[PDB]
DNA sequence: CCGACGACGCATCAGC
DNA sequence: GCTGATGCGG
DNA sequence: GTCGG
């Protein structure tokens, strides 16, 4: 955190620009010149240093500078005290509320948790969780209750079928000591690219969690992903942990390596390697990674069998997941 | 200057 | 019902 | 908002 103050602010002008301006390409410019910041290992002196990173150009160093003079930003100080700006901004903080429904809601008044919860028939079934769990999904989890839940996981899904694999991916497979949520790749040999021999694989393992009572709640779910909500049990007499959010993939065994490469990120890591890729000629997903062709057309899938096969074709040395925390 | 900016699953909607 | 576009999320 | 070409 020796720019903490800068990425904070990045981080800031990114969010307005994503939930208030509607400008996609302005919140990543922000969030990657906060990223290629966060890992600067100097407290930046000027704007000019800064600019010498890659994703800062003249106008973020223009505001570097404004920061370090006076410690903030006219900018965010007029965005904080503009009602709708802030109101519009509060409400995206609410799981399934967007920029769009965000806009839409401060337009029609609603523009508080209260008047969330008044006008709770106006939203979906999403957005009804989110709200339902507004403050428990903004607590952190930490690492050891993180370890709880993967006991909890890996060990429900054995009892399902043997053959299942979980793996817990996200910022805990890069060693966070604390993490937003839980992601949970999983495999069974009965789903590979080449074939489905098994149905209702995932519903099954979701239907075992719920039956534990683990996950309480869904927020979406098809057939190869879920998003919901679990919750660690508590002892006699203990207050309840806070509910949690909770995400499982489930990816064809064959694509193991690429899916534990895009779960376990982060964000920006994934948009920087897949750009990378894109200058070397090929494509990644969590599915595969595909050479193209002069046309720019994707070709078959490379063999691949172990994450570092996929930086060795695109030509970067091995980054261990504690080091892909962009 | 100008196009390009990672890639995709699920929910919801318009239009048929 | 379907396909395609859009919103929102990972 | 930034960048490579
Ligand atoms: N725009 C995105 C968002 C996510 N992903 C991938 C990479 C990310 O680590 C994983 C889970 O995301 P999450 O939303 O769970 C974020 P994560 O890295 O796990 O950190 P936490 O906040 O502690 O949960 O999904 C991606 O590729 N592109
Ligand atoms: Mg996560
Ligand atoms: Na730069
Ligand atoms: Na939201
Ligand atoms: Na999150």
């Amino acid at each position: 955190t020796l720019n903490g103050g800068i990425t904070d602010m990045l981080t800031e002008l990114a969010n307005f620009e994503k939930n208030v301006s509607q400008a996609i390409h302005k919140y990543n410019a922000y969030r990657k010149a906060a990223s290629v910041i966060a890992k600067y290992p100097h407290k930046i002196k000027s704007g000019a240093e800064a600019k010498k990173l890659p994703g800062v150009g003249t106008k973020i160093a223009e505001k570097i500078d404004e920061f370090l003079a006076t410690g903030k930003l006219r900018k965010l100080e007029k965005i904080r005290q503009d009602d709708t700006s802030s109101s519009i901004n509060f409400l995206t903080r609410v799981s399934g509320i967007g920029p769009s429904a965000a806009r839409k809601f401060v337009d029609e008044g609603i523009k508080t948790l209260e008047d969330l919860r008044k006008n709770e028939d106006k939203l979906n079934h999403h957005q009804r969780i989110g709200l339902k769990y507004f403050g428990d999904f903004e607590k952190r989890i930490p690492r050891e209750e993180m370890l709880q839940m993967q006991d909890i996981v890996l060990n429900e899904v054995k009892k399902v079928d043997s053959e299942y694999i979980a793996t817990v991916c996200g910022s805990f497979r890069r060693g966070a000591e604390s993490s937003g949520d839980m992601d949970v790749l999983l495999t069974h040999p009965s789903f590979t690219s080449e074939s489905t021999k098994q149905p209702k694989l995932l519903h099954q393992v979701v239907e075992q969690l719920q039956k534990v009572h683990f996950i309480t709640d869904t927020l979406s779910k098809g057939e190869t992903k879920f998003m919901g909500v679990c919750q660690l049990p508590s002892k006699n007499d203990e207050k309840e942990y806070p509910h949690r959010r909770i995400d499982i993939r489930l990816i064809p065994k064959d694509q193991y390596y690429c899916g534990v490469l895009y779960f376990t990120g982060s964000d920006i890591f994934n948009k920087n390697m897949r750009a990378h890729a894109l200058e070397k000629g090929f494509t990644i997903n969590e599915y595969t990674i595909r050479p193209l062709g002069v046309t720019g057309v994707a070709g078959e899938p490379l063999p691949v069998d172990s994450e570092k096969d996929i930086f060795d074709y695109i030509q970067w040395k091995y980054r261990e997941p504690k080091d892909r925390s962009e």
